[PDB]
């Protein structure tokens, strides 16, 4: 009964088909008429075993006109040849290689082949009734049967290997035509094709755009990612409303002054330096100008219809002309030389902003923009924030991106409030300004801190113990009068120094991101013997510490006075040293370098603190150093004895002391018996359990913490601390794995069918990654320098990432199905960059080896740079072989 | 033209002009006729001040017909237009760019423009009387104005930027044509020219050689450095006598069987695996087949006219077929799989041989070749040399090359005699065999040595003194303790007399320069690691490989009881450095290392395999006894010691002191010959030089002779007289640690600072990427080029150079320790810069040879970007592969490979 056929279909496939008014490519149902006859049916995403079956009920549908087989990975399309009455056929995003059964369908007017492996286009020649053909993203190289299938109006051949577009001269009935991401160099045949309204021609090799001067009906042109340097033929296309010619060599944009009907103009990665002709485009609303050399944006003041500007990566100094654009809603001014943002107070409709990488020191005028819903101000010399910054409808963050609805800070020399308070949200920034306001209202003069951590860095304690006696995990804290050099220096009689010695294992870098970056002074210890490993530790300081001041002291020079380093080139590479180089011989100049490092303006010394915050600080350090840890009632009795009654203050103050490393407080635990902990007590507890006999192989049994370490709950707290420190994880039944202590032997798995080269490979990059993918290991397949993964989501996907310490590279090798493997690398690579961001200035160059050779690598930026620009095949002189550029960038789909 | 005119010419220029019978390009004289009229004059190499003022006497020479201006760096040739009667003109190897004045010489039949910068050849169009044109080595791109002068017979266009040879189809009277080092891909216009007898087409992009099938008169073809894989069109050129198709893609050489008139065939760096067709070439005398895949050389037995074979870099196992080639005079069988060379004993005419990088263990059958004048046997598993090896007419050497008239050894596990005896020449190897022959005749049983040096390697003395405490107990400290004093071999009777020498060079390997065998032979390296010093793990592992080489190494990971999780990847580390032999240890609260020390002294490659005469050990123990008590020994003392053991022949004592000197047991400098200081104690010299290197007066690299007393005698045991100071400076000068500048001023390049105050103009950057950069590569270069430094512009990690040959040639070599690279930056003229680089780079590879297996990857940066470098092996590999474009995706620019390769070298 025709409709009972769909009941046969939803039983043969297992799915259920629901009616739809108009059949679409993604539809999972049928469409009947007035007399209940199926005229359209859709089977979106059902498997490749669909055309092999369900074809007999399809042939019974005599009135069937429209069929959709979108995205089924179909390889054989023979059974559909029996449907010579189809008017619309969707074969998009399948695995079709041979095309031929469609030749017997001389009644189709709509054909979609969005993502197949089509190398022959001949059988479409007999299809002289087509009006909309979609052949994008295939492997077509020679087109010719396209002049036969005339009378079509919409054609798409984007993402192929086409170099000759001559057969298109006959199809003078084209309304829409897209020819992007191909190998076109001659666009002469397009000089015909009248009544073309939408043309796309991005990512090609075109340079002569003269034939486009005749297309007077063009209203939407796309000429991006090409090699065009003369937009002169564009003076006549006065009907254009969307023009995009980004990533070219355009310098003169004079012709664009005649296209007064433009509404979306994109000319980015070009060489434009004079945007004067754009003054006439009063209807322009979307304008992109990133990556040019624009210095005067005065012509933009007449474009009162702009709603989305993009002036990033330029050289703009003055911003006054943008004040008259009261309708502007999206500004991107990153990477410029902007110093004053006061003219931005007149942008009442501005909602999203980005001012990263500039020279801004005051963001107070933006406090009037009550419609701002996400503005970015990273990498700017901002020292103090206005108190009105807590009145926005956004939460303040401390990250290295530009998220919508958040005030983001990063690489900012923040003093009021300091970065340790900014990362905790608005309520922390609000409680800091409220503390200094309540203190000064009481007539209390604000006090700084003068307390820093001295990180002793070097290979071997031979230079550490020789220097630690020259001045006077193991943390020794001695105040200023106990330092040989500034014994009676009244300028810092209250200064505190905390000497730490992490033997390469930076335990605090994972949890407390500010233990290594802020409130830290790094001290490199070098001599004639340990001069070989000189640049490794210098890079070890840069990635972990960053902008923290460094002191390079070369001791034991009286034994070999010829020992000296290249302080000029070393300081130019690491500006954090500030020429703090010393040579100890048998007068301590290092004491002057410690002074210049604690009193540094970028350090916490520049942060004004309330006097009550120092009162609870000195009391917590007094009680923690005497009672190991403190409980919740003890800490509240200390805060209440200093006027800190609001839980908002004490919650955001303990986080401040936690970020500095003075007193530890884990909010993710909330055990009132162990509220605040002594750093000297926990680090010793964690250092003994990691370097224990029972953990010599990386395996840790919970029923053994007593012998190593301390009550039973203190053991349960220390393992939660290690779990917080991203050093281990629980596998079940009291089985923990210390990923840093695992061996490197027994077995591997480099079976048959991508490297990230660090400048400095952190030794915690693999262990903290191994805990993030703990439920994906292939039954105890991890060891120290790698791991083996197996996804339950993607059936055919086996991964094995390994780190090479000799080359400081992490290679990832995955096998399985392309749609199931290329996705698995995108989830691992994202999780690796998620942890790479915790370091400072990491140089990651992604390489992919050549097919058939383990060595001889090619940069991912090179082959990706070879595509879109044109030319194929990456030639290797040392191998005398070509390997093709399109075959290797298979880890990405298409375009983006 | 008159003779008084040339007298004015040889006075205005300074040279002297002598008569010559026939004028040539290099002639520095004149040529008169019967009526004493100058009809030819030549001014070869006289200066750029020529023709601009000597043209007026040239115009007075009315009978002048031939003019030679060879090699004068001439830039303007305008005055030469007045000589419209010249028939031969030599303008070779100048700096000519415009040849417009040459159009008015419509009477020339000989024109040579050998090495100029000429991009336009249009004025030659009117020269319809030319029969010999030389336009090699220029910048010619369009050879279109060459079709008019169709009366030429000899044309040369090698070394240009030519890509279209279509205009050459008209000159159908060509007999000789050279068109090498261009960008040719289509040789179809060459399908004519039926009278071509000599054609050269090397270093191009040619792949279709079909048009060459018609040149039946061709007798000399050159088609090397191309992309040819089908030599079928060559089957008909039966008149060929010299064919060269090297560096191509040839696999089938069947057409060569038809060219039975071949006498010089070159097919190197191809893919040839079947050399059967060559059996018919009975006139073949010069044959090159290196770099192929040849496994059967049986067809070569029928080529009884071969005098120079070249079968290197193949896969040859059997060498028997070469026994019938009684006329062979030059054999090159390097880099193969040859194991037996006995069939080579029938090569009575063999004079030069090379068997390096093979599997040969016996060179005794070759002792019958009484005509051998230089045969190479490096990198072969040779354990013992035959005593007849001193009967050849050659001197024995120990180097990494094949010099004529010398027996060269290198990388050979020599036991009898050891390499320490081989380096002293043939007369030394003869004196070694003479001692063991006299010993066995006297009934004295031969004795081994059992003495090794333990090199303490590691960053920081924290682990060094901790390991020296594992035995009995403990800047340079030399402690020698025998086996029973070692915790582990207390009662080990297998080596109760074994001696151990513990050394600790604080990174500064003082002995590597002079005594090349102090680090390689009789040495055991011990790497000391702990949980903290694991970062600098691969630096020292490579530091051991480059300095020590094949010496056994023991990797000791100490302080593991503090962190039991500490252990290295012993599998991958041992596979990279096979000298480890899995000698990994983990010391916790030191006796298993003793078993590894035994396995390193008892090594077969060590000195245990060397049989010594019993008298050589008697004087050894006597010299060490006397040196350790009297510092140094004089000549009469050491000779009285040798005579007390029967060593009377000075040949033995000179080659025995040299043997002990190469091992580091007893120092003896033959290049000094101070009879008061003949033999020295190693402990005394090393302490003496270490005090001069780490002294206050040498903190800046400068050393004043009038201050040595403060250095060696008084600073915060031993005694150093004034003559001992003069000897230590000669020792340090021998150790390549310092050099003399004059007036008692020495420069220690290892103690120099790192100051400042780059290059601008026509730069030439060149980078050498080491896998391990030795800290003595720059100091030892500064001593080799001391008389070329630009005054007081020298520091530790670099130097500034200035060549005396090429005026203005300025160089600046710099070492980057952060990248372990040596950068060379020269400026000036290309012919004056690329020559200065060829002597600097050679002097660097001259010092690189002292190390073992160093990976030097030479890079050259792109011309428009200081960073972003490209490897020199890629650009050189693109030419052989056949392409002129290096594409850079991260830069989105294409770069011609010929513009940057010719900026470094051109003899390709």
């Amino acid at each position: 009964s025709d409709l009972d056929v769909i009941r046969q279909i939803e039983q043969e496939l297992g799915m259920q088909l629901e009616p739809v008014d108009k059949l679409k490519w993604y539809s999972k149902g049928y469409k009947l008429d007035k007399d209940q006859r199926v005229t359209a049916i859709g089977l979106y995403d059902c498997g490749s075993d669909t055309l092999d079956r369900i074809i007999q009920p399809l042939e019974s549908l005599k009135s069937l006109s429209e069929l959709s087989l979108s995205s089924n990975q179909i390889t054989d399309i023979s059974p559909l040849a029996s449907l010579n009455s189809l008017s619309m056929l969707w074969l998009d995003r399948n695995q079709i290689t041979d095309i031929a059964p469609l030749a017997s369908l001389n009644s189709l007017s709509m054909l979609w082949l969005f993502g197949n492996k089509i190398s022959d286009i001949a059988p479409l020649e007999s299809l002289k009734s087509l009006t909309e053909l979609q052949l994008s993203s295939n492997q077509i190289t020679d087109i010719a049967p396209l002049a036969s299938l005339k009378s079509l109006t919409e054609l798409s051949l984007s993402g192929n290997n086409i170099s000759d577009i001559a057969p298109l001269e006959s199809l003078k009935s084209l309304t829409e035509l897209s020819l992007s991401s191909n190998q076109i160099t001659d666009i002469a045949p397009l000089a015909s094709l009248k009544s073309l309204t939408e043309l796309s021609l991005s990512s090609n090799q075109i340079s002569d755009i003269a034939p486009l001067e005749s297309l007077k009906s063009l209203t939407e042109l796309q000429l991006s990612r090409n090699q065009i340097s003369d937009i002169a033929p564009l003076e006549s296309l006065k009907s254009l409303t969307e023009l995009q010619l980004s990533s070219n060599q355009i310098t003169d944009i004079a012709p664009l002054a005649s296209l007064k009907s433009l509404t979306e103009l994109q000319l980015s990665r070009n060489q434009i330096s004079d945007i004067a002709p754009l003054e006439s485009l009063n209807s322009l609303s979307k304008l992109w100008l990133n990556g040019n050399q624009i210095t005067d944006i005065a012509p933009l003041a007449s474009l009162n219809s702009l709603t989305e500007l993009e002036l990033s990566s330029n050289q703009i100094t003055d911003i006054a002309p943008l004040a008259s654009l009261k309708s502007l809603s999206t500004l991107w001014l990153s990477s410029n030389q902007i110093s004053d943002i006061a003219p931005l107070a007149s942008l009442e409709s501005l909602s999203e902003l980005s001012l990263s990488s500039n020279q801004i020191s005051d963001i107070s005028p933006l406090a009037s923009l009550n419609s701002l819903t996400g503005f970015d101000v990273r990498r700017n010399p901002i020292k103090r924030l206005p108190e009105t910054i807590t009145g926005f409808d956004m939460e303040i963050l401390w990250n290295d991106f530009s998220s919508s609805g958040f005030i983001t800070f990063f690489d900012n020399p923040l003093e009021s409030p300091p970065p340790e308070i900014v990362k905790q949200g608005k309520e922390a920034v609000r409680q800091y300004f409220q503390s200094i306001e309540e203190a000064r209202s009481k007539g209390e003069a604000l006090v700084h801190l003068q307390e820093i951590k001295v990180h002793l860095i070097g290979d071997g304690m031979a230079g550490k113990t020789s220097l630690l006696k020259q001045l006077i995990l193991n943390v020794v804290t001695k105040q200023a009068p106990n330092i040989k050099g500034l014994e009676n220096d009244d300028e810092l009689k209250e200064c505190l120094f905390h000497f730490w010695d992490f033997g390469g294992q930076e335990i605090m870098h994972a949890s407390h991101q500010f233990f290594m970056t802020r409130s830290s002074v790094y001290m490199l210890l070098l001599d004639s013997r340990t001069d070989s490993n000189k640049h490794y530790w210098l890079r070890h300081i840069e990635k972990y510490g960053g902008k923290s001041p460094v002191i390079v002291v070369m001791n034991k020079i009286d034994e070999n006075p010829s020992y000296n380093i290249e302080q000029k080139k070393i300081n130019e590479r690491f500006p954090a040293i500030e020429n703090r180089f010393h040579r100890i011989s048998c007068v301590e100049s290092i004491a002057k370098s410690l002074k210049s490092a604690v009193l540094h303006p970028d350090s916490i010394y520049g942060t004004p603190l309330a006097p009550s915050w120092i009162k609870v600080k000195e009391k917590l350090v007094e009680a923690t150093t005497a009672q190991r840890y403190l409980n919740r009632t003890e800490v509240e009795k200390i805060c209440n004895d200093s006027g800190i009654t609001d839980p908002g203050e004490r919650k955001t103050l303990l986080g401040y002391l936690n970020n500095l490393g003075i007193v530890l407080y884990f909010e993710a635990l909330d055990l009132s018996e162990i509220y605040v902990l002594d750093p000297h007590w926990v680090t010793i507890g964690v250092y003994r359990i990691i370097n224990s006999s029972k953990t010599k192989n990386g395996h840790l049994n919970t029923s053994a913490l007593g012998y190593i370490l301390y009550t039973l709950l203190e053991q349960r707290y220390l393992l939660d601390i290690m779990k917080q420190f991203e050093l281990c994880y629980d596998e079940g039944k009291g089985l923990f794995i210390i990923p840093s202590n695992l061996p490197t032997q027994i077995d591997n798995e480099p079976e048959i069918t991508f490297i990230m080269k660090y400048d400095y490979l952190p030794s915690t990059i693999i262990p903290r990654l191994m805990i993030a993918m703990q439920h994906q290991i292939l039954d105890r397949m991890q060891w120290r320098y790698g791991m083996v993964l197996k996804s339950q989501d993607h059936e055919g996907a086996l991964a094995k990432v390994v780190a090479e310490t000799k080359d400081s590279t992490i290679t990832i090798a995955i096998q399985g199905e392309p749609r199931c493997k290329r996705e698995y690398l995108s989830i691992i690579w994202y999780e690796i960059k998620k942890i790479n961001a915790n370091f400072t200035n990491l140089d990651v160059k992604e390489f992919i080896p050549l097919p058939g050779h383990p060595d001889e690598l090619v940069e991912y930026k090179e082959l990706l740079g070879l595509e879109k620009m044109g030319r194929d095949e990456y030639v290797s002189g040392k191998l005398e072989k070509v390997f093709s550029v399109s075959k290797m960038l298979d880890s990405v789909i298409s375009k983006e």
